[PDB]
């Protein structure tokens, strides 16, 4: 018995929202800014089930168990009685504020609030706060992916780090308690791996299919550190080495400068068509050294 | 084809191994001692049986693949080789000699190969009659698929093909690199273990948290902290101070929590405790 | 002499002090609304009440030092001003203009001096007719003996002197400093805080521990966590991201601990909490 | 009632021995390699103390008091039953390891081992012994100085930093632990300052006793830190910043050109007349940039 | 062919007098306040003057390129070659309202410095490529070429083919900060002057150094000071900026200067002041 | 005034060569092996040789030179300069090995490249002095004069006088590393390798883009040849030990030619490939 409101209805947003309604006993509220957004993001997720079950990999009765327990809805409409609020909206820090300053008056005082924020310092969204504010941080597919990581902000309680604990548990998450740094763990070790194989590329050491073949023989790495970045989204690999590189002011974390020109010139990786790799409509990718 | 392997230790073993799986190819197992050859060759036969007691391997698919090795001395077993995989001490002037001498005894067509990974192939095969070039197995080297093939500053694109088409022959995958401190692997691999230190020393998370958070938020076979205690960490303290010293780069600076722990003999599963205690059981606990 | 303090908060109050405490020295304390300059007379004045009933001053000293503060508008009190020491806010364009209005009203052998600790001198008086050089007190300025002097890039020798002359004229010692980030104080005593900070981060004591050791160890007035909740850490953080950029190198990087707990507004004694907790008594708590 | 052994009979290891001598109940086994290497410590200890007798600053039967307490001679004659043992030997890895693998076997198994280096790893000093080696650290003049730094290697037990805590306390000194990283505490923080008043010098941005004054009326400290450097000595602050610096990697710690340039010309400070300041014989000093 | 270069300073003077000294073609100059940009006209038919007095070149053919020279335009030009200044945001809106103004099918080209290429030409309806000039643009034999990931070959080529139809040598180079020229010879102005700030020489010692020590046409401190210690300056930092790499940190010295606008031979006073006599000196004298 | 150069390679040739063309000096060469000691005489003949045929030397003044010169001597010199290996203890041990050797009232100077003077001249009677001369020494009108903490006054002016008497120009400079002239040319070097390993442009454009871009004599990767890539390698090590400074990290393409011999045009492979034509080739093609 749990309800759990989620402001943000894009990618993230709605793979929280599945992940707590994948537990029978949560109710979620997919909150937005604009009414119609939160249902564009309903429509998302059903839309999604509706290719699963005609793959074959859920049944109809589940997909329909889940979406049931999702409300889109403004959260001053959905968010007052809520038990949990987990955050995926868009990355800026005014906004993340504004945001959990109303929810701060919306919500009953028991309510407990939670960012998924990659890029931002939990300590300074939740400063002028009434309550604890900390990080639940998933990975995409948020309701595929078993990681969580609970940040602990400067001011951040231990029983609020305690309680987000068990929430994960509950719904089948393992956590693991971070205190606030840049990149949190899996971030600060994984990107800056995407960055050395981008640098090897360009310091002429090997290729690209070469790099990600050496990774996935030579480390069993599920996919190429490169492959890896075209999948995450090269604009968002960028992002983070450069949050990496700010917040320390190590040239350790300075971004590849192969990464900066290929977002620049539109090339993101998977979601574009092209990165390091070529994506193409008959189901092959070819390396854009060739 | 014939294969001559210098050094008897753990990787010239998995590398005799690799040839010798393979029928039609002759492999002589070389050291410094003919009885440190011949002890080699015995425990890769030993090796072989506790495989075959486990019924994972034909009796006479193993005792062909020890009949194919032959242990001794380089003067007496390599002169007709084909292809001369190296993988001995780790010194620069041990390779430099033992690549002098076998550049007088190996018939003039026999290539060159040092599996080196920390050591500059172009310096190794200065001043030789021939090309030398990087072979760079991952051990257990019968076992892992990929072979980094290193090219160095003078190896003719030649010889690199013909490594590439011997790493195929023998059924691996071989990657092209061009000589830089730390091939690929290594290089995106060790700085990785350094981090994963970093955010320990720093207090940023705890040893299990920092290694399951890898495994499932990033789909990793093992974390960083369990993978450096399974390299070694001497292994991995080292390879950070060779891309810190090639490179002048404060990047790849080791973190000196790594090298507190070598200091102390705390190198990981070799020596029993590292980031993890390794108890009497199979469970290990993190000294966190 | 005439003195003109443009910025009638703490710092432009304790440097009014400083001129008003010499005898023959007259000082208007211009701010931007005539009130604020007449509130700060007025905490500068019941700052001396309680020196006077503390016994430490002359009853009569107090009142002839109060006496030659002017409250009001520059516009209205700094056209014959000899020296103008302006102390306002910390922004580059609202430095500039303060400058350019005053290019306008004060008589030519005025002498415009700033006491910024973080903006360029230099680019502060880019376009004016006349030098501008840099007098940087320390405060509480009517007590701290030490004035550093910044010369610019174009502020002739001459400017430089005279500002000496007058450092030693109302009692205190002039070290000449030719401009780059952090003067001499700051570009040590700011890294200073930052490394024990480092030192708390990466565990390798504890809050108390960092303080006691430099002190017992150094023969330090303060530890340096001590100092930075003394000092700000908000003024720390900022001090340490100047010298960053001004100068492109790591060395100076701000320690994330100490930007943490700046967004969580733990600022030092200001906020009642810092790396120490200030509590009701007099005590104070490390958060360790 | 306590036995302590100090190895080593220059400067610091005499300063050491003077400082658990002058405790009532505390005698000092002052060894050193040769005979008479620890025969000149002794007088240069006696020596000292009549220097401070005529300056009026002491008692002669204190004097007297402290110096009966302490006894020269080799670790094989004098350590046995020796409580405690504080090495302050020449900064070399393996005379260390050499001491300490002798002194294993001549003392008692309830001997404490404790070193007093600044510049080597208390962990692989003490890596090979049958027993926990600490670092207790001493600061010059080690009788006058109330700080201890108690370093913690990677090995060595709690309650063997708690017993060096409990002595210095009964020594009437201030312990603070500190786990082993490069420079401890208080040189970490020093010296760097020492090095960018260096910097500053060199980049022409103040002068010597201006670098100085600022300090001293600024911060109130009390020596400027370049003045501060030569009483050191310029030499062992380089030496300390390369620790820094090959220890960690960082570029943050590299020294100042400046100063190696200094002790590359054998201009030490104080000890060689001749540092930042020129030390005359009539009392004064003047910046050697006049 | 028909040419506007967008900037009447040093370099977009330099650029025009490059293009119409060659015979045939026509040049559009530009600028900011349209006194500058006649001023910019009024500096080339100056320099054309002092030459054709000391008998360099002759004044019909001075006259014949000053009046390929137009102030203005640009809606009929074949290229456009911007020379504005050095800021992102400057160049994208300048561009920005330059696929509007120029015709359909013209070659847009920017002559910047350092900033990438690929970013400068995002919203544009056409290709956006380098052509980059050296100071002075219209003696200094070279130009880089510089294309972005979205700047097709024809138009690489087609300007290949024009830099060597107006006696220049086109080199291309990839996309990175600084190319090619100044990633080498801007931090080698920076270091020199990190020399002169740590007191190794003085500025007189480290120009006479590398002029007789290595056979350069002008020391480095004089070449900042002909280039503009502002321009040196933005390099720097945009070489720190785009790698991340405290190696490119400008040196402070140069930062102070530009900030007191001594930015050498544009404003009389770099790190030579520059005198009616024709004589420049040290400024530490 | 007799002088004595140790080192008999390029710069020990070069360095004899400056002093023995300037009528009424005479030169001692020196070198390890005296074989090498007289194949640097060999070197000496074969170049005056090539000259007087291509008529820019009169035989008469090549033959008062190489006569000037005697492969050894060393007991009676009023000057020695050492353009040896540069490693420092390889350059305390010759002084060393030298303190004795020459006339107790002899100057001692090094042609060291970036090297402490200082650290050099330490066990030593006498003041050691740095004087630095420049490929090629006999042309390169610089000298570099520098002094240590222990080298007084007397010295370095009598070492300005002997440059301006041998036709040079002597600055003075302080005792920093790379001194001035080498701290800004090879990181410069290093630079371009970078460049190309970067892949921004290959060889050949690099070169020709800081010749036709800069009005440099030669392109950075032919200095590096011509200079030595062992040599560049050398003094990016320095410059990087004794700043401790990432910014002078030697680009790692030059220690793996370094390793593998490619050094240059001493090899015949550096950046270029050099061929009997006279003709060299990028080694990219
Ligand atoms: C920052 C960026 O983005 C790119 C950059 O700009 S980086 C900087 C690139 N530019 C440089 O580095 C400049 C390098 N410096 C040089 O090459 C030389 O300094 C230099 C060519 C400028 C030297 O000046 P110079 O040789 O005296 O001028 P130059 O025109 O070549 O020859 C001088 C002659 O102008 C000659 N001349 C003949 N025709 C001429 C003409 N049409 N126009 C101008 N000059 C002419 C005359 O012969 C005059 O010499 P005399 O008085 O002795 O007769
Ligand atoms: C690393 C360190 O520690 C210090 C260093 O060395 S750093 C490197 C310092 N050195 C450099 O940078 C070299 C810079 N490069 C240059 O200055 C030019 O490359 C260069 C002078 C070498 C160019 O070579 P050059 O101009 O062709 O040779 P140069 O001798 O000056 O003139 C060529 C002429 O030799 C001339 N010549 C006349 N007399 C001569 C003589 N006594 N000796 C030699 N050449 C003579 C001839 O005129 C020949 O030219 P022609 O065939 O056209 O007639």
């Amino acid at each position: 018995a749990m309800k759990i409101g989620v402001i943000g209805a894009g990618t993230m947003g709605q793979g929280i929202a599945k992940a707590f309604a994948q537990v029978e006993g949560n109710t979620v509220a997919l909150c937005d800014i604009k009414q119609e957004w939160a249902e564009n993001g309903l429509a998302k997720i059903k839309k999604g089930y509706e290719k699963l079950v005609a793959k074959g990999k859920i049944p109809q009765e589940k997909a329909d168990a889940i979406v049931a327990a999702i409300t889109p809805g403004l959260k001053e409409n959905l968010c007052a009685d809520c038990d949990l609020i987990v955050e995926a909206a868009f990355e800026d820090m005014k906004v993340k504020q504004t945001t959990f300053g109303e929810l701060d008056k919306i919500c009953k005082p028991e309510c407990i609030f939670a960012s998924n924020t990659a890029s931002l310092s939990i300590t300074e969204i939740g400063k002028g706060l009434s309550r604890p504010l900390v990080g639940m941080h998933f990975f995409n597919p948020a309701d595929r992916m078993k990681l969580i990581e609970v940040i602990a902000g400067c001011n951040t309680p231990a029983e609020t780090v305690e309680k987000i604990k068990e929430i994960s548990v509950a719904i089948g998450k393992n956590p693991v308690q971070v205190n606030e740094a840049a990149g949190f763990v899996v971030n600060r070790i994984l990107i800056p791996m995407i960055n050395e194989a981008a640098f090897i590329k360009m310091e002429g050491v090997s290729d690209i299919a070469g790099i990600d073949t050496a990774m996935k023989l030579g480390a069993n790495h599920p996919m190429g550190p490169l492959e890896l970045g075209d999948f995450i989204g090269l604009d968002i690999c960028l992002a983070i080495m450069d949050v990496l590189y700010h917040e320390t002011g190590d040239s350790k974390y300075r971004a590849c400068p192969l990464i900066r020109k290929m977002v620049r010139g539109g090339n993101l990786g998977c979601k574009t068509g092209k990165g390091f790799y070529v994506y193409n409509a008959d189901r092959t990718k070819t390396p854009v050294d060739n």
